């Protein structure tokens, strides 16, 4: 779970991460940099590479879903139940062999993309709160995936 102070930091900085595009730009950079750094991951997603137009499209949907998860952090069972449902759908996505291990490096590129957009606001406490928030959001998707 998250402490009240962590949910408050996540909720507050999400407003700047969302910007004017509901975080779409952050999603594009996240997935872009992740596949560039890990080339064998293009095949796990159904993409040709980091430049595939599907990267920008999926990047927007990933970040729009985190915005929904952020609006529900105060009710943990609610947030977990909807991320599990996202997770059950992932059984049939990409190469259909999405693994739990892949979410840990993806989380690192997500925090990097966020910091790229909001700069100094993504301080030490913001990074810890978001590493914790990403741990629970992705943790709940993985449990849907392995259900
Ligand atoms: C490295 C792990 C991941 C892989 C390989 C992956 C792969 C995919 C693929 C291939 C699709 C597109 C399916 C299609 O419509 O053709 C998809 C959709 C989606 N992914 Fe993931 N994904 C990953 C992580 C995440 C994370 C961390 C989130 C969390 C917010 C997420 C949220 C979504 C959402 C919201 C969709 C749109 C469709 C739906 O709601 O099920 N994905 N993902």
């Amino acid at each position: 779970g998250l402490s009240a102070a962590q949910r408050q930091v996540v909720a507050s900085t999400w407003k700047d991460i969302a910007g004017a595009d509901n975080g779409a730009g952050v999603g594009k950079e996240c997935l872009s940099k992740f596949i560039s750094a890990h080339p064998e991951m293009a095949a796990v997603f159904g993409f040709s590479g980091a430049s595939d137009p599907g990267v920008a499209e999926l990047g927007a949907k990933v970040l729009a879903q985190i915005g929904v998860a952020v609006s529900h952090l105060g009710d943990e069972g609610k947030m977990v139940a909807e991320m599990k449902a996202v997770g059950v759908r992932h059984k049939g996505y990409g190469n259909k062999h999405i693994k739990a291990e892949y979410f840990e490096p993806l989380g690192a590129s997500l925090l990097s993309a966020m910091e790229h957009r909001i700069g100094g606001k993504m301080n030490a406490a913001a990074k810890d709160a978001w590493a914790a928030a990403y741990g629970d959001i992705s943790g709940a998707l993985i449990s849907g995936l392995q259900s």
